[PDB]
């Protein structure tokens, strides 16, 4: 069993796995200064289990142990809430994405969708699905959640495609398990993770059946290439000096998942051809997902810090502007808090024993989360001032001649050190056009689907037909009242008492 | 006891309170069309704990008995999420502010309060308190909740207006009572209530000990004289013809009440003097009340239903433009509701036993308020219209020429009747610029506080000392780091682990 | 011809135009309290003319005349301007709609469409315009126009409807004119107008050859009968008292008008069958309409000073944060007019030697005025306090003991009149919640087209093939570079120079 | 003189300015890497006066020749609008900020400025400063405007802070000219000038007399050394390769300017202790550069195209929701455009005979410039997708094994070609978050000024008490209506019904 952050870095080391970053094989992505923040990040997932044990860790009724909360399937919506306290604080303590949600959420979402699959057609996806759990729970393991395919063409279906590929597929079959061939892309904490957990990414239907694929790799699976994403500000990881980094700790990590006849032996193989569950599994797995993005609102506070610090440091933090704005950074993000954890709080029992939160309150907590970090992160460059993209270089500050005229010349107010004003305005850069914004910004504009993906969803649970009918009650309309013809489990769960 | 809608109109009757409306005393208000659609919103909170026992009323620790959940002080997180959900049904089911959620917020304040001041002052007010609440829940009544002065010099306080009376004091005291005067302005459905709670709108100083005043007094109390306030559309309602006042069967009621040396006996009186709690006071009952704006969250579904019905009768219901507004106005809408749940979900149990929700969440869902009902209506006047402000009256619908020449003209598509596409552009007028507008938008706006003073609670909560020490630790800056001097309570409940009072 | 205001008034009595109000048909317009305030709008653009001519009247290249600026046929990009200019002076006057722009925007706009029609079909609709404009230049008359029908199902197009009345169309032709039946919807200011221009208000196809029809009637034609219609507040007008009216002098008219076989004689017909143009003439007519939104710039002035009165009224004028809404709501309403002035400035010649402002421009215009407005309202009512809405009738405050009360407990601050701060509070609540927000906020939204409407017409313009290129040049890409296929007149604008 | 922007390269060789990049002097700035996209920029501008001669050169009725526009005292409000028509082709061209504006700015507020003072004072402020605009004319030259000092305690005035130096003073005198120490920080293109004009920032009291100082030095001065700043991906410009730079041709440049005991003789001082002019050189540099944020809109041109040709590679060109978000990318970049040409259209005629835009207008332009181009970049990112910040390098793209799996894997729709998506998603994340969001967005929020300052002008003009009293006069209040005491010019602008007088 991996124990602590450093068991687990010790864990990653001497895998060969292939990894091509800069067109060069990665030996050692351990000690490569451009990966090691991104595992560092894991790694105080581990830490933090032991220092707060009841905010990150739970007790299994599947293994009868206490196991990392990440790997802990949701016995109650109190459970569901744990994981954004979790994510929250653990945001707050890294300022990035540490990158372990995707599988804690793939693993929620596979336990109530394999239960149905094997209701319907007497397979066994459940209990080889349980046996994993009961592994990965053991021993302690990182779990990436492998969803989105490259998708070639986005107007058209995997079967649909020119090149079939470009979805990931079984390519052939024999006595022991499966081959498969495609791709998975953009996918977080891969290259640091234990196992990967390939899931399809849209609804099939019949034509895409060879696509209705589930299964667990090992990260070191024969037929597997990785090819690293860079990040804007990259290779300031690659520099000496931690100062221009602004988070030089801490940092995300995105690859390019290459399958090649990658084989799945049966017992990892969760879904085989039936491609009316793909839709279900989508869902449940974005249901989740979707409000999993309460990590943003820890960043957040960490950007709102760093703003008051820099106002502090500049002589103007009782500004009644500053003030403000800082106010209004602060509403945006507990918007976002409040609605994952209303979802959370108000998640209900599935058929598996799991507990989903709430879908429409998931999918207003992403929507949400498209919007704010933008709009924090522009008050942020506010409040700042232009040293936040005009400061120069740590090589400089330490300069014999330019160092000392840097010193004299970039100070704030009295007494403050000018090294921590370079500083926290690297962390401000760093979290708003850097490493960090990858994740801050663009994950959240990407991650469990682009904007649309929320809306269609919302306009699937928003009960127009019930709200027609209120309107045309309080109207005196009482001669073209139709009944409704929609989904209409969002206000069975909305008025739920003890008496239904 | 009260039991019925019914039994509550019947109980309006006979009162004979002081109240002017357009120059007149009205002798009746029941009978008065202006203010009837009020009432029926009341009694459809009677109506709702019938019709759905679970959701609208709860078992009383207190009494023993089952209540109103307007009169229940919350013993749980579940009783204020139960609140929330109550809210937004009846929303729903009115379209209009129901006025008792003030009252209720009120008295859960009160519960807490009375207990802390009695702690410190050896007095009895928590006592008196409960013997008020087993009386109301026994019988079943309204309680307006009267905190709202009308103030006067705005960037004074109580001590320093040219005119004492600007807020409500104690002008006299006797063996049996004190005696107040002053004024309560902007108060819901006060004339529909039996009981009215005053209480002290600001944080008071020593200077203040006069208007530290809270007390309970009857809708019939003499030196009472109330004047009712006007609202947009008001006197549609006294017009024949229900179509133009879009919706006719319901609306709100706001009040100025004057007391004039008004009497309270002891018993009713929960704070007389301890200025330094009237802040605890305020701060409990605007935590409670800003998140009570779920209710508004059951408007935004009314006002939904009759942008997609508009849409509907116009032809074009799936039109791209329509159906992403209205998922719009859905998205915002829920945020509200978001947050106003994750308020009562995160509650925490008060020394006195009552749970209070939580406060930063609570400034949150008011925040949201105060912008998004604007939206949600400017969209609905999009998806509407022109018509929704050109719509010729009723009494043009019946004539006998301009009559056919509007069932011709205003047609929608095939098949829709034009009264029902003109009840349904009613509506939309009501809730966007009517009477119900007035609740909908300017109460979200100003109810529990204007916009500045969710910001102010929130700058106290929000722990910046403890946010740029985050910041300091990544950023590797480690010699100039402070301990924070700040409230730290709101990270203590968002980290809380379990539920334990150890 | 009339000079006026008072002149104008007394034009409008004893004409008995059929119009229902509330069941009755209106014995005389001019002398009814609810129709009253939108007549003294209109009086005020013949009295602004005598006070300010520079501003509100033109030289008439077509008259040799001075006369009325809304009379004007635009001969510069400058005459262009003085239109905003003149527009905003009005509502900062009125606070209201003072109704007579949309004429002038129709006759700028069939003067360069009459004369193309002509090229084209060796028609005379221009020289008939020609004579109209003469005659309604020195008679110095009000204009109504009136291109919108009610339209049945918004899915359909005129020959498509159940009912073909549902848009204006001709229904007989004699030697002498034509004979046409409909109605048009939401007309501004037509019962306070001498003239009716009937235009179509869609894309017509040869289907639709019918409606095909421009035509200019006397408000007072044989077979016209109005439908007055209601607004916000509409009867405060009709009690005793102004305080509760909010802008008692002051407000805004609309009728639906239904024509029943009403007689056009070819003297003042200006379109006859030739389908082709309808889209021309609406989209002219509109390019000028929406950037005439300028006169809503001048409220917003209006309601700027109501916030700050009442700030000033309740003690706190200068606390930060209500500084911080008025300057946004000076920000916003800025923004509006220099939408407007700028598609003014931009104008270009037609070739019938009118000029028509930049259409581009004026979409945006309207498209920030369907917005703004809404939220300059927003923060009226934030500064304003609850009082706004639950104030007390006039009634109330002239009672003998219901009176002193509110004098004494609505005060403000020392020296402060109670029925100034009654009277304030009134003006805020009419354009925020009654009968001028009819006109700030709901003709906002929909005069000159709903929201999308612009939006299709940006989209028609925004030269999106020519930007890809910009951008694929930038990008370094040469290999699949393709010519743009769509109107590239904006650039055109925007570039413009002495070498072309 | 200088034609052509290949003249322009070579004026810049062998200077020998002290600059300071990543801890080392940079021989020769024109070909290292990190610099010359800036200078490539700048180049344009010189180009662009050769291909469109209308547009971006202008006759000069100080000199009697034909000069840059960058260099032209605007004569007349079109003067003005066609600064605006030139700033966004040029914005469409680079797609970055081709920093010549600021020079331009500064001369033309300078022009008004040096008049005024002389007027009162009875110097011959502006007959130097006119002798200055002949010489740059003349040469063709590209003029830096340095403005912003360092600052330190920004609560505190010049006089008020800890160390002197903060804002640029003159520390001495003699018979020959002044002598100036400090620092201009954020100083946009200073290596790729020739002159660099220096103005005080901040209203001036009598004890920050000796901070009353504008002086043109050449860009070569004794003195001086510059110390270059960083941008978001700086040194994606100093690999191999250049598909992962986004935009490899053209980019920007700030540089701290320290300023020790430099020289500044007579004839190049514009004005020396007279610090009741300061706010007014303030105010009228910033009037003019708040709406040359014009620029930003041919900028928002080029991201626009960026995201329609991304949706064109994924198969979804014509999808109503990428529709609708393409339009409003355009509504709000055209909002900025029209607040700005509206400013310059309105330009009223100074004392000196040059015109001055809108004040108002201008900021209107810019609180706008501080908002919009946040948003056009966030919708460009939902566009593009998350292949935005996750693709592989050019290396990876290049290399034997990977780049063909890259080429299969990252298709997009049938025909189009990989290495093509590539450059336009390299071109967005370039734009949203590398080295020209520098300046799309954060120059946006900052240049001429932080978002506040617009505020506080707009307070200045916005006529308060004659608004008070419209809403007055329509309520029906006639007893307590006062005389405004306020800046009233915006209106008289708003309503002048003629060119007069
Ligand atoms: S982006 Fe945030 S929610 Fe998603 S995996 Fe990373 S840390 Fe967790
Ligand atoms: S406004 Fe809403 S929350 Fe307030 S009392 Fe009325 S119904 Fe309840
Ligand atoms: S709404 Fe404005 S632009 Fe339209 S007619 Fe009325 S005053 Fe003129
Ligand atoms: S940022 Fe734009 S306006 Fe400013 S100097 Fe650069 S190109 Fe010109
Ligand atoms: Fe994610
Ligand atoms: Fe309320
Ligand atoms: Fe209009
Ligand atoms: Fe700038
Ligand atoms: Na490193
Ligand atoms: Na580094
Ligand atoms: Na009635
Ligand atoms: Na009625
Ligand atoms: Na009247
Ligand atoms: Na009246
Ligand atoms: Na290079
Ligand atoms: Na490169």
């Amino acid at each position: 069993t991996i124990r602590s952050g450093d068991d687990y870095i010790e864990s990653l080391r001497g895998r060969d796995l292939k990894v091509y970053l800069f067109g060069e094989l990665v030996k050692e992505p351990v000690d490569h200064p451009m990966i090691r923040p991104s595992i560092n990040a894991v790694a105080e997932t581990y830490d933090l289990a032991l220092r707060e044990e009841a905010l990150a860790s739970a007790d299994s009724s599947i293994t009868g142990l206490k196991v990392n909360r990440f790997l802990h399937i949701a016995e109650s919506a109190e459970d569901l809430v744990l994981q954004n306290k979790m994510q929250r604080k653990l945001g707050q303590n890294t300022g990035t994405c540490f990158q372990r949600c995707v599988g804690m959420d793939a693993m929620n979402s596979l336990h109530s969708t394999t239960f149905e699959i094997d209701e319907k057609h007497g397979t066994d996806y459940h209990k080889r699905f349980l046996e994993f759990v009961k592994m990965v729970q053991q021993e302690n393991l990182v779990i990436g959640g492998a969803m989105t395919d490259p998708k070639g063409d986005r107007s058209k279906g995997p079967s649909e495609q020119d090149d079939p590929d470009l979805f990931t597929r079984i390519v052939d079959t024999d006595e022991k398990g499966v081959y498969v061939s495609g791709a998975k892309a953009h996918q977080t904490g891969c290259i640091n993770s234990h196992w990967i957990i390939l899931m399809p990414t849209i609804r099939l239907t019949e034509s895409d059946k060879d696509w209705a694929i589930v299964g667990a790799i090992p990260a070191d699976a024969k037929g597997v290439t990785y090819i690293y994403g860079r990040q804007s500000c990259d290779t300031r990881s690659m520099e000496e000096g931690d100062i221009d980094d602004g988070n030089a700790k801490f940092g995300g990590q995105e690859a390019l998942i290459i399958l090649d006849r990658v084989f799945i032996p049966w017992d990892k193989v969760f879904m085989h051809g039936e491609y009316e569950f793909a839709s279900m599994l989508v869902e449940r797995f974005t249901c989740y997902h979707r409000r999993s993005y309460v990590c943003k609102t820890g960043l957040g506070d960490v950007l709102i810090g760093a703003a008051a610090t820099i106002a502090d440091y500049n002589g103007v933090p009782k500004v009644s502007h500053i003030k403000d704005k800082i106010i209004e950074m602060t509403h945006l993000n507990e918007t976002i808090f409040a609605a994952g954890i209303a979802s959370s709080h108000q998640g209900q029992k599935m058929k598996s024993g799991v507990y989903l939160n709430d879908d429409m309150l998931a999918q207003v907590c992403k929507h949400n989360v498209t919007r704010f970090p933008y709009e924090i992160s522009r008050l942020a460059q506010d409040i700042a001032g232009g040293l936040v993209v005009t400061l120069p270089s740590e090589k400089d500050f330490r300069h014999p001649e330019a160092g000392p005229l840097l010193k004299k010349y970039l100070a704030g107010r009295k007494g403050v050190d000018v090294e921590n004003r370079m500083r926290i305005l690297r962390l401000i850069e760093n979290m708003t056009l850097g490493r960090n914004a990858v994740g801050y910004l663009t994950e959240s504009m990407h991650g469990a689907g682009s904007p649309q993906a929320q809306r269609i969803q919302i306009q699937r649970q928003m009960q127009v037909g019930y709200k027609k009918n209120l309107a045309k009650n309080l109207a005196g309309i009482t001669n073209d009242v139709e009944e409704p013809k929609e989904s209409s489990e969002y206000f069975k769960r909305v008025f739920k008492t003890k008496d239904s």
